[PDB]
């Protein structure tokens, strides 16, 4: 990025059982504009594969991630937050890289 883009955050909120895991996460965004909607992006380094969600179009592309957060659940001003949830299913690892990338700009996890 040859200029300056945002830099949101999103946070992890795992709880898992036997081997699914959930994913409590929430976004934080504090760059400078009104965020009405939007679609970050990464991957999953283990084999953490999403199935189910609410509050945020998961997608989960061979192995890496993406999601399309709807314009309601994703409708906070520069200076506010997100969230959303989903289940995956994985073999005990790593999940969460570390800065994911909002739609054209970066976000360190929270």
């Amino acid at each position: 990025a040859s200029s300056g883009p945002a830099g949101c955050q999103v946070l992890w909120g795992v709880n898992q059982w036997n081997t699914g895991f959930t994913a409590n996460v929430t976004v934080k965004n504090t760059s400078s504009a009104p965020v009405d909607g939007w679609t970050l992006t990464f991957s999953f380094p283990s084999g953490q594969q999403v199935t189910q969600a609410w509050s945020s179009t998961v997608t989960q592309s061979g192995s890496a991630v993406t999601v399309r957060n709807a314009p309601w659940n994703g409708s906070i001003p520069a200076g506010g937050t997100a969230q959303f949830g989903f289940n995956g299913s994985h073999t005990g690892t790593n999940a969460a890289p570390t800065a994911f990338s909002l739609n054209g700009t970066p976000c360190t996890v929270g």
